[PDB]
């Protein structure tokens, strides 16, 4: 009892401290350094879902190691994700995903030039481990320094750059992969997965300036480092604004107090640590908040990603009965069309809510899913997934901010990391199975992802409303 006494004191002023030192100038500079790496882990999931499984430029592998291809990757980036949203509760967020980018940059670098089907399959597994924990850490990095006040939409708007990367991704593989007179062994596949690794390297370079979560330290007794990020913090908004004159008035801040063998039995304990914090997110106070997040989590990436692979094969149908170009059009469609219902959930997530976002998000999507079974042409069905997808990102932007603000700090990575693999999980069973009903129906697949649709909202209308209150 004591322990949940000392940490809500300490949100209550850390909450006080935020409105004292504003916002301006330091939490929009982040912004775009964190959004680089949510552009880099756009660009990693462009480039697996779409010309990774050896579109056309590769074709050194059988089908089945086609299907494995993109699948291993998923399940690594599942891995990395864990892995890193557990390891950012101990090391803190910014040596995490400085260390998770880091790992992402060298094996993408180094899939550019290896000669073997193999050992692309390696770095590209490893590139994937290595962003996969680019989401959770950056989603609660970023809200460790934003007030109540408008939290929600702060945080709804760094979803952008996702998108960003998805196009600069699509983009690039428009203008490169069908220029095979690039070639040089070395062909243009190669080029293109060496200009993908570019954001990656930017994003730890801005990084590198950035300073760690004061939050972090405060929770792990480090008073000193946290006052000093605080003060900085507040000296960048002040002389931003033209008042360079004002002092930060904080004094004092609450705060939660060979060699190979011990590097041993240090990464047993870092291990144990990360396996507690694990376990906790399933005691009596969380369990019933988890376990509803787990079905909200798996419903929408399952539905998500099963149509996205049904989808251009149903096309692949209707252009039978009426280019590697086509496909890039079509991913740069599909990722456009994201971008009015971000603007839209930034700017009313604070106004009408999480959970009503997340619950009419979520309608909408199984309704539009339901539309697409009347599907009868080309440009028809281009049009209702782009329709699909502005009416369905609300809804993972909303579970963002529940996700972020549904945790306390020292689980928050710990708790985003485990759904996010959750969802990658999801997806590579999404993918296997929508791949199975190839051509066996197609009501059934429809029907499959409008139920995990409807069975989402159903267990989001009972999550409980995080709107208004400090972040724990
Ligand atoms: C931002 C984010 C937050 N949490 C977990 C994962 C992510 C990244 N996304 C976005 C999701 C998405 C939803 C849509 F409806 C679309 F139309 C679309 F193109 C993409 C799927 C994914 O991989």
């Amino acid at each position: 009892a004591q322990r949940r006494k000392e940490r809500e004191e300490l949100a209550q002023q850390y909450e006080a401290i935020l409105r004292e030192c504003g916002h301006g100038r330091f939490q929009w500079t982040l912004y775009f350094v964190l959004g680089l790496a949510l552009m880099a882990d756009g660009v990693e999931v462009f480039v697996v879902g779409f010309v990774l499984p050896s579109a056309e430029k590769d074709m050194c592998l059988s089908d089945s190691n086609k299907g494995m291809l993109g699948l291993i990757v998923y399940l690594g980036m599942m891995v990395g994700a864990f892995l890193w949203g557990g390891l950012a509760d101990r090391l803190g967020r910014r040596q995490c995903l400085l260390i998770s980018l880091s790992v992402n940059s060298v094996f993408a670098f180094f899939s550019s030039f290896v000669q073997g089907y193999g050992t692309f399959l390696f770095c590209r597994l490893l590139s994937g481990v290595g962003i996969g924990g680019s989401i959770p850490i950056v989603f609660s990095y970023f809200s460790e320094f934003l007030a109540q006040e408008k939290r929600g939409e702060h945080l709804s708007w760094l979803c952008m750059f996702w998108m960003i990367g998805g196009v600069y991704a699509a983009a690039m593989a428009w203008a490169i992969i069908p220029h095979y007179g690039w070639s040089f062994q070395f062909h243009s596949w190669r080029v293109f997965v060496l200009v993908c690794a570019f954001p990656s390297v930017f994003a730890i370079g801005a990084l590198t300036t950035q300073p760690e979560s004061p939050r972090f330290f405060l929770e792990n007794g480090k008073h000193d480092e946290a006052w000093m990020v605080l003060k900085q913090v507040h000296d960048t908004n002040m002389r931003a604004k033209g008042h360079p004159e004002r002092v930060f008035s904080v004094t004092h801040i609450k705060t939660i107090h060979t060699w190979y063998q011990r590097w041993g039995v240090r990464a047993l304990s870092l291990g144990g640590q990360v396996w507690g914090n694990f376990l906790s997110c399933f005691g009596p106070e969380y369990r019933r908040i988890t376990l509803m997040m787990m079905g909200v989590w798996f419903t929408m990436s399952f539905s998500y990603y099963g149509l996205t692979v049904w989808f251009p094969d149903m096309i692949r149908h209707l252009q039978a009965v009426d280019g590697a170009y086509m496909v890039y059009f079509v991913s740069f469609l599909g990722t456009l069309a994201v971008l009015p219902g971000n603007i839209v959930s930034a700017l009313l997530m604070d106004k009408i809510g999480r959970l009503r976002m997340l619950a009419g998000s979520s309608v909408m999507s199984c309704v539009s899913c339901f539309f697409l079974s009347f599907g009868n042409s080309e440009s028809a069905m281009i049009a209702l997934l782009c329709l699909f997808g502005g009416v369905s990102i609300a809804s993972w932007n909303a579970l963002d901010v529940l996700t972020v603000e549904l945790y306390p700090s020292d689980k928050r990575t710990t708790a985003f990391g485990f759904l996010n693999a959750l969802c990658k999980l999801a997806a590579v069973l999404g993918i296997s199975i929508f791949t199975s009903f190839v051509g066996i129906t197609k009501a059934a697949p429809i029907l499959f992802a409008s139920a995990a649709l409807a069975l989402g909202s159903s267990l989001a209308l009972k999550l409980p409303e995080t709107r208004g209150q400090v972040l724990q």
